């Protein structure tokens, strides 16, 4: 009824599918030997050893897509491994949320490997006896099955989804504050210096009052940013902010010399000594790695959005023979991205788990 260039069909799909299987076996292949030559010592690793078994199983459905696509019973065996593939997909899915999860905790943070095995079995599990009856099968009781997969399925996701998007946004809100604090901190400091400049560079007793009045509230808004240390990180400020004080006075007072010399005064060895210690004491970085802990959302995005986002359109909203071969192509190329995962879920490990990128770096 419909037709489309075998180009595409029967040659490009099966090529791109190809590549994906040996990428992928070679990658998830190494990545097998490294991670059973790592004892498993907490939910992390443990999750991310569960993703190396469904991308396996996900590579070795790959061949039958390939064979079948590209035109080489023979039709039965389809049915079962495109389901395994399903099963794959959705369980990738179900641990990515997990991995989510457990990133987004350690960025949280300065009775578990026992549980994070029985949730991971759960998780086989019910993707397996929801998985059977499909592989099981005139009766039309499984085509409302597969209505109901299809809906389980799109729960699956979609709160998996709202889990990395949640996730995602609360290390992202974090992030930013983190960076602002610092960014400002880093400012006030600058901006003491830049005026003590001014200062030093000036004529009247205006430019000495303003870089003063500037210097004053810098200072203060540092001393803010900088509580003492559990462990003088509070007499020092008063020092600073004293002499800007007093330099202040001398300007308002009128004399202008005497100003921009009390402000030089911060130049003394010991002053710029507390200012140091000062702006030592403000610097406390902690934050979570950026490009490396988003890999997992960019995973996800790349891999399982496409396919369920573009579904809805027309799931939710025709004769003619370009728009029923637009969606092939949409669905066929979504589930190309989806198949992907197995291929991208090795630079998860590479880029977040330290003891695997060891062994990468040697064998
Ligand atoms: C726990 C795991 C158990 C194992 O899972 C399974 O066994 N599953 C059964 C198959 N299932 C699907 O998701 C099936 C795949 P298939 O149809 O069987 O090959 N897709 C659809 O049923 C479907 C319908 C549809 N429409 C409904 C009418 C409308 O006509 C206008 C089109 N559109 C799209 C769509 C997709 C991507 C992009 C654009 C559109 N998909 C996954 C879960
Ligand atoms: C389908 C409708 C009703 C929305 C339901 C969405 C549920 C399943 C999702 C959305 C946001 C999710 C939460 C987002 C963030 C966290 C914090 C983390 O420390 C543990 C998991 C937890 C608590 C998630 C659990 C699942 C969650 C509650």
């Amino acid at each position: 009824l419909c037709t489309r260039d075998y180009k595409i069909t029967q040659v490009l799909f099966p090529l791109l599918y190809t590549v994906l299987f040996f990428v992928g076996l070679i990658t998830n292949g190494l990545a097998m030997r490294i991670f059973f030559q790592i004892r498993s010592k907490s939910n992390f690793i443990i999750f991310l050893k569960n993703t190396v078994i469904s991308d396996l199983l996900m590579i070795l459905t790959f061949p039958f897509k390939i064979l079948s696509d590209a035109k080489l019973l023979r039709t039965f065996v389809c049915q079962v491994t495109s389901v395994i593939f399903y099963f794959t997909m959705y369980i990738s899915i179900s641990f990515l949320g997990l991995i989510t999860i457990d990133r987004y905790q350690k960025t949280t943070r300065p009775k578990n490997l026992l549980g994070a095995k029985i949730l991971s079995v759960v998780i086989w599990a019910f993707m397996f006896l929801l998985s059977l009856p499909n592989m099981i099968l005139k009766s039309e009781f499984g085509l409302v099955w597969h209505e109901i997969v299809n809906y389980i399925c799109q729960v699956i996701f979609w709160i998996n989804f709202l889990i990395v998007i949640v996730c995602y946004t609360l290390i992202t809100k974090e992030l930013y504050r983190s960076y602002v604090r610092t960014a400002d901190l880093e400012d006030n400091w600058e901006t003491l210096n830049d005026n003590l400049k001014v200062i030093e560079k000036a004529d009247n007793a205006a430019q000495v009052k303003d870089a003063l009045t500037k210097m004053r509230a810098a200072a203060l808004d540092a001393q803010k940013a900088t509580p003492p240390k559990l462990e003088d990180f509070r007499h020092g400020f008063d020092i600073l902010v004293g002499q800007i004080d007093d330099a202040l006075k001398l300007a308002n007072e009128g004399k202008v010399k005497e100003a921009q010399a009390a402000a030089e005064q911060l130049k003394t060895t010991r002053n710029a000594y507390i200012q140091k210690y000062l702006r030592g004491v403000g610097k406390v970085p902690r934050k979570k790695v950026n490009v490396k802990v988003f890999i997992i959302i960019a995973v996800f995005f790349i891999c399982f959005v496409p396919f369920h986002f573009a579904r809805i359109p027309y799931t939710l909203s025709v004769f003619d023979c370009t728009a029923e071969n637009t969606l092939f192509y949409v669905k066929e190329s979504t589930l190309w991205l989806t198949s992907l995962n197995a291929c991208l879920n090795p630079f998860i490990y590479f880029f977040l788990c330290k003891s695997f990128r060891n062994s990468l770096i040697s064998m």
